[PDB]
């Protein structure tokens, strides 16, 4: 579990959105794996807007941050999870790393800020879904 808190915004996981998300919904992408709701508290996260290749993600099920280097977000095959089925996923970035479907949500973040969150795992990568593109998170 996890989310990114920028201005009035809270960034999800797609598959773990809850009825308040959809019922707040301001934008979803189901090859993406995000989903954006409306909050009434301002957030503490800042979005990096930069194109980074190093930072730290945050891996629940080991209680411990990494380090890790990533690839630039791409359009990418994924295994199937318990969560999704084998598919094509957008705006995706690898790094070797242990990923469990519970560590979705985790922060990954380099000297600018939040880059993305841990939306993939599995035979030693972690994948996280890319945020910096998404230029209206930090702007009205
Ligand atoms: C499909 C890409 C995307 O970012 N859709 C959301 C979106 N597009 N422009 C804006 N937003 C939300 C707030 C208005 C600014
Ligand atoms: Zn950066």
């Amino acid at each position: 579990s996890g989310a990114i808190y920028v201005g009035n915004y809270r960034v999800v996981n797609r598959h773990l959105a809850t009825h308040n998300d959809w019922a707040n919904l301001v934008w979803e992408d189901s090859s993406r794996d995000l989903l954006v709701s409306s909050t009434t508290a301002q957030g503490c996260d800042t979005i990096a807007r930069c194109d980074c290749q190093t930072g730290v993600y945050y891996c629940s099920s080991r209680r411990k941050h990494y380090p890790v280097s990533f690839s630039k977000p791409s359009l990418i095959f994924v295994e199937a999870s318990e969560y999704y089925p084998a598919r094509y996923q957008s705006h995706l970035m690898l790094a070797v790393g242990h990923s469990e479907p519970g560590d979705c949500g985790g922060i990954l973040r380099c000297q600018h800020g939040v880059v993305g969150i841990v939306s993939t795992g599995g035979n030693g990568l972690v994948g996280f879904a890319d945020v910096r593109d998404l230029l209206w998170l930090d702007e009205e």
